[PDB]
């Protein structure tokens, strides 16, 4: 078997499983950790989710090459983009990283919501604390400047 | 139906589920939380762990009478009792709360592991900050002093 | 049988019902409206929801003493209250109607999402058109201000 | 499970539905839109009504293909074909698109009724604007003409 394995840089690589259905210690190990680290294991849903694979919950390899995001880290984030939820194991975060996991195409423009004054422009390469208090919402709308 | 209902207090209530397989929005709209405030959820397993139930996650209710935990936060810390991780949306926990969550005997001392000095006891009522750095461990030992 | 049976206006009154499980159209006659007027009913559901009822379409009324919002018009508008959505008959909509459909208490505070500046603070007699491209979303927060 | 979704074009397409007794919130994220966009979600009854889904109201699947239409919009007009109420999330209707829904058989003639002069005959092709105050009314007589 074969998994794609990334980090916060986002840049998959390939993994050997030799079990069909490991849990999220098989995972954690397999990609170069230690037991005692036990790293924050994210797999990537079809749909667009992502889905916390605990230390003992058995994945099916099976269906398909499904892609992780294995990070050592004690919490995680929530932030929203286009009110659909997802997880972020470190507090910030890069436009570019927002655009892939939401899978937002180029052609449009990344916003992040505000109450007290206009929503903030997100750049490629600007950085959102996801410390601050409350979820984070993220919005995709047309590349359009007034 | 009928599902129990908790929070960072810990105590269940009753709450009337009209779908037999939910998914964690409708837990959080039957628990008393308006769609934009996304609370976590956090279903309890019969092993002893902690599921983290995503707002598009359906949970099949059929089987049991299963336990929830519904708290309006951004984040999740994660913490090891005797080596089996766990999951809190505060950053403040208490002993009780530990014991409560880690199903331990109150015969049992609860330590907090340490390394620069003697692994800390924690009280019923001892709050910890899991905002530190790395993932606190807990340890459960026999109730002896010397 | 007795229903409550309101208008844009919102002052409910009483309504004799000879048939405990009537149609839209039934409802529509016993408020006074003629057939060919065709009002647009929509029942008050216990969550909180608005359920639109078709002329043909049954509500068992042997529950509760059930309300209703019984006005005549052509097409619905659709907002949203923190997340929840609501329809509404007519275009223009008070903010003391949005706080009695949303039950948001007088200590909270209503604002207008918008993308481009500030969120808009809605009094309880300002008038937001609905006719607006786009689902208009509401927002209750504390209320402070600075 | 299998669903048949379309929009204003009326070409359904098959949809997998992973859960037997869904929202409309799971509806309208299976047919392809964000949790944001919150588009109208109107279910084909099987005696010709069209049922508006709420993003909160659980439809049962188990009983057979049931068919949706699943459009973007904020809002719904109501017009009736034959006395029989039916509602489209768009402005713009061609009389195609009032045959199909209203299944109207093409040996027969279909007309706008008129109060000012004679009943309008609507072609295929031919758009009409619900936009119009007032509930527009279609009536389907016998192919004749004079
Ligand atoms: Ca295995
Ligand atoms: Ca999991
Ligand atoms: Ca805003
Ligand atoms: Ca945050
Ligand atoms: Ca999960
Ligand atoms: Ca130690
Ligand atoms: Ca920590
Ligand atoms: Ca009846
Ligand atoms: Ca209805
Ligand atoms: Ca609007
Ligand atoms: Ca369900
Ligand atoms: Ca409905
Ligand atoms: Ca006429
Ligand atoms: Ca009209």
């Amino acid at each position: 078997r074969f998994i794609e394995v990334a980090d916060e840089t986002l840049s998959f690589r390939q993994v050997v499983m030799e079990d069909s259905t490991p849990n999220g210690s098989q995972i954690s190990a397999a990609s170069g950790f230690k037991p005692d680290q036990m790293p924050v294991v994210l797999m990537l849903l079809p749909n667009g989710s992502l889905e916390d694979i605990r230390p003992d919950e058995v994945v099916d390899l099976s269906s398909e090459v499904r892609r992780f995001i294995v990070v050592e880290s004690d919490r995680t984030y929530f932030f929203t983009i286009d009110g659909a939820r997802l997880e972020w194991p470190c507090r910030f975060i890069t436009g570019y990283s927002i655009r892939q996991l939401g899978d937002i195409g180029d052609n449009k423009k990344l916003l992040l919501e505000r109450e007290d004054e206009a929503d903030l422009e997100v750049q490629n390469d600007q950085i959102i604390d996801l410390d601050g208090d409350g979820i984070e919402r993220f919005i995709s709308r047309k590349a359009t400047w007034k």
